[PDB]
């Protein structure tokens, strides 16, 4: 999966990802963009689901940006892609 997470990783280092097929072709534009890896972005993205479900729909940045381990910035990208496939 991850061996040594540590230093700047460029875009190649995603799309080399064993897992960068399962993107559908705007999520693998976010990958490139917030520099995430299929591997770990799969992990915190069935979470958002298996939370998602639980309450039934009251997921927002407030929570999100806590819920999932990242940056700040870096959440609000992934919290709107979920909109924009009208998952919420």
């Amino acid at each position: 999966g991850s061996s040594g997470s540590s230093g700047n990783m460029t875009i190649s280092d995603i799309q080399h990802a064993p897992d960068y097929a399962l993107l559908s072709n705007d999520e693998q534009q976010l990958c490139i963009q917030l520099k995430i890896l299929p591997k770990p972005y799969l992990v915190l993205k069935e979470v958002m689901f298996r939370e998602l479900l639980k309450t039934g729909g009251n997921l927002s940045k407030s929570a999100c940006r806590e819920l999932l381990n990242i940056d700040p910035i870096k959440a609000n990208r992934i919290y709107d892609f979920f909109q924009s496939q009208n998952w919420m």
